[PDB]
């Protein structure tokens, strides 16, 4: 079942150029490669995407089930370095994925219905002594995982209905009702204002807008 | 002097579509108009980029201040509507402006070195009564008023670079050294990528990602 | 069933003069009027005793119960205004008692065993805006609802044992013990000046003193 | 100076019948006994008035100064029994008034800017050990004063001018405005009722019903 | 069953001392005296104990239930002087154990899964009124009762193995392992180092250490 | 100026074992070594001392100032290992001492009014990854330092009056007075017992209980 929603993850599945990129691997890869891509090995063309998109593997946009969706460790702020666990990984309630580097560093996510975090390989990580300083937060939100959002996937929403063919007068109505539309639509009406301000905010998330959530 | 900063101002007034707008909207006003748009009083024009931008006013992209900046009601999370103010509004270093709309409403904002708080019209609001909403949230912010930002002015500061005319490497070596940039640039390095994904981040915030921030 | 337990009730329908006036207020409705005063409508007789008592409907002074007891909004520290429901109204726990008032407005109490709480007429409240100023404390006690006074009744059942035809003596007997006040009654004894001070200050609350506990 | 004030002795000195009998107290001490009643010592006539009204003293009702103003043990919540001190009476902003007891026991009130408190007899007491019990609350009480109200001092000010032969109406012209009596006053008018209760609510105070507030 | 464990008895108990008292303690009292020693009454000899080693009366070391184990009111932390129930001694979950003393005073031990308190004798209890003092720490640990130390335990463990004959090493091969010893044994070895300061440590809390845990 | 107290120290510099050991170090060192002992630089001889009384190197023990005092790792629990500064040593109230070790391990302790905390060798510390675990402390503490133990050396005062020549009862009068000792002195008197629990237990903090608080 699927345990958690990864926001970053709805943004870039969404993204038309991403969907493309990822039809193109897919292609390269069953008529021209190996064949197909539960033992997670990050490839020479998923570290393109790592680079590209912030996924340290190809991930495929039909799916919402974040579990093989894993971020590069240059932008997660959900991510620690880890030296060298059944404890903490396996608590009934919180499940974890594994996954192989291009670089040969294992990145283990621990996921529950809390969130995830990653950890880059007892169990001792190097923080950074600073006094007075929030790098200690990314200890409290390991332990929130082992114990406007809902507005956000709204936005992501209405670029699915404009995806299926639906004008800005069409969400107009399915947002406000038929007969407010009917009454207020018009060149510089604020109905339509509103409707353009929910694309362009969704727009702007799903064209790496989505990072700044990482 | 400038009090506060205006993150959402500092992405709004480096998109280059509103440096354009608000250049043909002095063009029309200073040669085609009435001549210069302290009393701030919206216009139709105005109330355009309302509908477009999101400011009821349009503001100099060139000025940093944003004491004339004021947010529409339609995207503003810091704003309420008040009925009817002397004790609120001269506190030994806070600060207020006023904002005349095309509708005839009067917009107010309280501002100090902590935020702006727009007031819609003693004074009395009405609060929705939702229970264990965070609805109450408003009159918290306004109270911090009257008693990863710094990121993200980095990453609107390498936008200033390429306006400028710095490419991607000069931006690297800058934020990087002369000496890391040369040994490591190449086609898929990784500090090619990082300095691409700080494009990204704040092209997303520049194109209307500002709008998830009012 | 009783679900809570109105104090300033409690006073009143002990008061001597709001019986009377009660008893005086069924006999002409019941041998001069249209007869027996579920659906709380506020006549002319009881907006009388609303401008002399504080309740808005003259209420049955036998009975704890304070289900119908309603409080003047001119003396109520439990009550807001509220303009235009199903989701505050229907916990299981939590009950709800309206009554219409001679000026047409609608008064609503919701109520559980934790107290009551009065609205008058979404649902939307205009809170007077001002900073540090314990005037929110209304939504917290509403909240409180929708999640000494035991010596205060203590009180009130002195009275109900003097207008059985008991003395102070007795009144002491029951308190102290019979053999404590054999030994210590007399002229200026302490046993009886406490049985005294608890009558001056039982009849305060009683006349009008639980005016400042609305 | 006037360190602090005692609401219920500003209660108790308005009391007509309080004021009769200091006065009767004074001429029977100036024309009848020993002359005039600094050092503190309780008589028998004292404990009359201890018996009767609360104060361990007659004290002048003409002075809101309630230095010498002791609260009887039997009815004061800001007391305790102290068996046997320097550290605690001689903080720069605490002071202290004794008064010995017609029992012999010795009473030192402890007070500040903060309010008093009244020790009967190193310092040692004698707390009843009572599990999750608010008797500890005397400490805390106690140390607030070695570290509404404003609307029912408004109460008494209407008594105030009730004597000086002001009528309800002139009272309530001094509240709400000439203009405002002049159109709404009436028999039985709102503005008429409230004043008749801020008389009710003070004239329930002053008739013992400060005893609630000791 | 054993409810709670005492450190300073487990430390006490070990005393090669102590069990040498106990056991001469035994043999004048069961064959020089009346016989064997529920009904706890506190003699001379027991005097002498407590005068000694701080136990009101003597316990036998091999048990380690601390039921009977009362400290002196000389030495304990967690005692008051209690003058004069039921409520707090019948906890289902708290038991309570009785001790008459020498000097006729009754100690009544509360204890529970948390701890254990002393009572020396409704309940009062003179505590000293002394300003910001954490005396009252005392009320609250009686309050968790009626509501380090496994390393500490463990280095009595070692006192168990040393006199049960087992050598430093083979306390070492214990805790680190028979193949780190075999290669890290030696004259001056942190791992001799490290057993050493073990028994340095539990010697210090059995040889009257324990003391500063009362 | 001495800055803070070392309660572990002050216990170890009266240990008589110590004192004949620091003497012989220093014959050793002064006529058959290199002579003297500011730069701290731990030899083989001061490794002896390590391992057997906790400080890396030998102090002087009439000097109470504990600024060249380092506590062993194998000991501390104010130590934490640290990977390769100017922000945290140089606040204005925070000192700091450096050690090389034998083992070429640099230790440098940071140290205010507040207590001391060592630092063995950015600046990036490997913590323990344990969940709900009170290892986050010592951060805590480091903070407080660059932000009963009173009783504790009242003990070692009477170990001083001890090694000075005054006897038990010497001290027992300097405690309680003459009148008190001349009067209660006896053979099993529990002034006398008193004097001697006193001396136990500081005899035991000074016999290696002061690990304890290391």
């Amino acid at each position: 079942k699927k345990l958690y929603n990864d926001f970053a993850w709805e943004c870039l599945r969404r993204n038309p150029q991403y969907i493309s990129d990822w039809e193109l691997f897919m292609k390269n890869t069953l008529t021209n490669g190996g064949g197909i891509p539960s033992e997670l090995i990050q490839s020479e063309l998923d570290l393109n995407a790592e680079k590209k998109w912030g996924v340290m593997k190809y991930i495929d946009p039909y799916n919402s089930d974040p579990t093989n969706v894993f971020w590069s460790l240059k932008l997660s702020n959900r991510s620690v370095r880890v030296k060298l666990w059944g404890d903490m990984s396996n608590l009934p309630g919180v499940k974890h994925q594994r996954l192989l580097m291009h670089d040969n560093t294992l990145c283990v996510k621990i996921f529950s219905q809390n969130g995830y975090f990653q950890l880059f390989i007892x169990x001792x990580x190097x923080x950074x002594x600073x006094x007075x300083x929030x790098x200690x937060x990314x200890x409290x939100x390991x332990x929130x995982x082992x114990x406007k959002e809902e507005q956000y996937l709204g936005l992501l929403k209405t670029i699915d209905d404009r995806k299926q063919g639906f004008s800005h007068r069409d969400i107009a109505s399915e947002i406000f009702g038929k007969e407010l539309v009917k009454n207020e639509w018009s060149a510089d009406s604020w109905v339509r204002a509103k409707i353009r301000y929910r694309i362009k905010k969704a727009n702007a998330l799903i064209n790496y807008g989505y990072l700044n959530f990482l």
